[PDB]
């Protein structure tokens, strides 16, 4: 009953149905593993079809404190409070949770996204105002018997709370350690394009950090890694020349409907640290993931795409376009992230997204940018 409980797309986010308040107010809530605040629109907004009305809830408690939350894209401010929350197509339970009632926002809500709030699924360490504001999933685990784990299959898609659904993946689950519990931080040990090593000190791949983030669209890469990746992808696809603006994500590339030359674009392999010393596994990303379709009836004689790899000064972000086609297990209980090939991964009759291992590295350097436990 939890299968197919997500809707949405990489560009505007994936959301799940929730209720807040007594009596229950149903709202669509974006699932975001890249933040830790539960917040809902709570005042009229041009892009909102509905919003949380605290005056209709007898169980609302005002915490008499404001909160401001900035993201890479968008920001909002609101009033902190608590109320009863349920997930109709998740575990059948009710918990009292912190909720930020958004009263002001800028470039946060997305027109036509069909969601009205956001569910930050990361750890308290990064919650605003501070780590004393318990995140929703922490409250869920504390107040119910739900196992301390959830999994995401982004396609629609599924969020499985408290469990792993075998019907959602094929092959083996490979686990990489959560390096630190704030974001879902992981360690990349190697990057290949077209099978060719980028040949950097592996700490570069994780400067300042690397995270798994369902709330960000793109694969975002540290400047140095991004520039190396673009040069390698350019070289692989050199039979066609694109304007520099495409590579900057500032303009579309279009082909006649159905003629997209997938074969000229390379596969990208990200090797993630394994659970055992000097072992790793890789997840492989097809161009169907990193060239993101942009729907627009005006351009619809063509298929058009944005380049969904982009530069970051805040570390690697493995966003939705990476997570799509994988089943990703956020195993908080065992401090690890699991990857397997998704039942809904898109591909062609030549190449397939993969999760595979084990691979060994002879270089013993810690690929984490920061010294652990300091
Ligand atoms: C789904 C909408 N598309 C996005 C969203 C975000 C973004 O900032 N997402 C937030 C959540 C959010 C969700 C929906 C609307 C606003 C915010 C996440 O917490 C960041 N997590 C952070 C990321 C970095 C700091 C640490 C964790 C960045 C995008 N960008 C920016 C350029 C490339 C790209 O894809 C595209």
């Amino acid at each position: 009953e939890m299968v197919d409980n997500l809707r949405g797309k990489s560009g505007q986010g994936y959301y799940v149905e929730m209720t807040v308040g007594s009596p229950p107010q149903t709202l669509n809530i974006l699932v975001d593993t890249g933040s830790s605040n539960f917040a809902v629109g709570a005042a009229p907004h041009p892009f909102l079809h509905r919003y949380y009305q605290r005056q209709l809830s007898s169980t609302y408690r005002d915490l008499r404190k404001g909160v401001y939350v900035p993201y890479t894209q968008g920001k909002w401010e609101g009033e902190l409070g608590t109320d009863l929350v349920s997930i109709p197509h998740g575990p059948q339970v009710t918990v009292r949770a912190n909720i930020a009632a958004i009263t002001e926002s800028d470039k946060f809500f997305i027109q036509g996204s069909n969601w009205e709030g956001i569910l930050g699924l990361a750890y308290a360490e990064i919650a605003r105002p501070d780590d004393s504001l318990e995140p929703f999933f922490d409250s869920l685990v504390k107040q119910t018997h739900v196992p301390n784990l959830f999994s995401l299959q982004l396609c629609g898609g599924s969020m499985i709370i408290g469990g792993i659904d075998h019907s959602l993946y094929t092959g083996s689950l490979w686990y990489t350690p959560i390096r630190r519990e704030w974001y879902y931080e992981v360690i990349i040990v190697r990057v290949e394009i077209n099978g060719q090593d980028l040949k950097m000190d592996c700490k570069e791949y994780n400067y300042d950090k690397s995270i798994v983030d369902s709330g960000t669209t793109n694969l975002r890469l540290p400047k140095k890694v991004f520039e190396a990746a673009v040069k390698s992808i350019k070289a692989a696809s050199s039979t066609e020349k694109f304007p520099d603006g495409f590579w900057l994500g500032e303009q579309l590339v279009c082909w006649q409907a159905g003629t997209t030359p997938w074969n000229i674009f390379p596969v990208i392999s990200l090797y993630l640290m394994g659970e055992v010393t000097q072992q790793s596994f890789r997840i492989t990303i097809l161009p169907q993931q990193y060239l993101r379709p942009v729907e627009d009836v005006a351009t619809s004689q063509d298929d058009c795409y944005k380049f969904a790899i982009s530069q970051s000064s805040t570390g690697t972000v493995m966003g939705a376009v990476i997570m799509e086609g994988f089943y990703v297990v956020f195993d908080r209980a065992r401090k690890r992230i699991g990857f397997a090939v998704s039942a809904c991964h898109v591909h062609d009759e030549f190449r397939t997204a993969a999760v595979e291992g084990p691979f060994v590295t002879l270089d013993m350097e810690d690929c984490g940018y920061n010294i652990p436990q300091t």
